[PDB]
């Protein structure tokens, strides 16, 4: 019955809006400068970053950066912190997925473990366009160029993010679509360590059905968007890897730099 | 048109049948499946490997284990020769796909370049079971346990393929199913260096519609099988990424050998 799958879709979309403060729709309204009811401050260089606090609340070194906790490090920890923020929202959203909280606690954890980062990059896309990404809840916009020019290492951490964002956004999915896709990602079943694989696959099959009908119904003219979207799932895996290793490099070349334990936790390499 | 998609399917099935000698139907009958009208020589130890390579039809090397080209290497060189044969069979099959030969030649090359590995591992699954893989046109069977007890480097080579094969074959796809799946993999559109993506995706979109109807008619009670098969494509992607990796590692083992040149060519890299 397509009727029960539309109800699952509505349920998920409803929860999604409740768990993520900045929707893609609000993101695009902000990025498409035509809608100027409140526009973002743009950080495109060391000078813009400096004043990026005069107006926007950035509890981070406004002045000199080098000998005083360099800019590259601060920007990084800024995203680091933004990631944990997302991990808590994604975690809250996951609890609303029917069947999820009834799964063995150990698997719920495993599902969140590997799913979170793939979800963070999918949703990060919503705040991006070829030239940059929205920051501080959309109050700001940091350029893709400014980020590409930071300290040797920290200069290629966001690049593969925009690469993915670019091709992912070309699909033109909206929040109602993303809510089901994100749900699908959390309930994989091919994660390492899962104790009870069947119960997870059964829920995912239902989510898969919901997503299929949803796309068929919201993008009637987009042939095979469903197949197209499922494959992007490999681009996500590659980003996580590159990120984890580039993360290990900072680990030993910046021993004075810390990493949030939540992120450090969902971070069991390999 | 339903009939149109049914025509594309039987056509790919027929081409598949003529390009690929050993069918999964044929391989299944041999493997775990009883059907004893011709049994394979089982290679489960070094002795059986010697007492087999000097008896099984293998036009390359022979039993040589002791200061005479080690076993792990001889076996490695064997799957290389096998993989190179598989490339020629996959190539002929691609040409049978409607629209493929109409594409810009450079693109045709690109699609095969980055597609043959994913295809090779997909069809390898058909020759595998949780215990081993059929060898030599199906005249042999090399145990999984044996392949994993090889020299440090070579002992982790086939395992990640068995893991994949085990999960993949669970979907119980037959040859008419696979014929379309492979065609879909070939016409990706997201391969690096492609000059004209539109026609490629139009064709794959046509191929995806044919696989979909095929899975629905051939597996009416197999729910969301279509979505599950597509999610396995990323599984292929990873295996490929991991393979070329452990491979580059081998590069730092077998190298400078003034007699390998004309053979190094034949096996370039892919």
């Amino acid at each position: 019955e397509s009727a029960d799958l539309r109800a699952l879709a509505k349920h998920l979309y409803d929860s999604y809006i409740k768990s993520f403060p900045l929707t893609k729709a609000k993101a695009r309204a902000i990025l498409t400068g035509k809608t100027t009811d409140k526009s973002p401050f743009v950080i495109y260089d060391m000078n813009s970053l400096m004043m990026g606090e005069d107006k926007i609340k950035f509890k981070h070194i406004t002045p000199l950066q080098e000998q005083s906790k360099e800019v590259a490090i601060r920007i990084f920890q800024g995203c680091q912190f933004r990631s944990v923020e997302a991990v808590q929202e994604i975690t809250e959203y996951a609890k609303s997925i029917p069947g999820f909280v009834n799964l063995d606690l150990n698997d719920q954890v495993t599902l969140l473990k590997y799913g979170v980062h793939e979800i963070i990059y999918t949703m990060l896309a919503s705040l991006m366009n070829k030239d940059g990404v929205l920051i501080s809840e959309g109050q700001g916009f940091m350029t893709r160029e400014f980020l590409k020019s930071l300290r040797k290492p920290f200069g290629d951490f966001m690049e593969p993010k925009f690469e993915f964002a670019v091709k992912f956004n070309a699909l033109e999915l909206d929040d109602s679509d993303l809510a089901i896709f994100i749900a699908v990602i959390i309930l994989s079943g091919d994660r390492p360590g899962l104790l009870n694989v069947k119960p997870i696959e059964d829920i995912q099959d239902n989510l898969l059905q919901a997503l299929e009908l949803q796309l068929k119904l919201n993008h009637p003219e987009s042939s095979q968007l469903f197949a197209k979207l499922l494959q992007k799932m490999t681009d996500l895996r590659q980003i996580v890897t590159e990120h984890v290793q580039l993360l290990q490099v900072i680990k030993k070349t910046e021993t004075d730099m810390s990493l949030h334990p939540l992120l450090q936790e969902i971070y069991k390499d390999l």
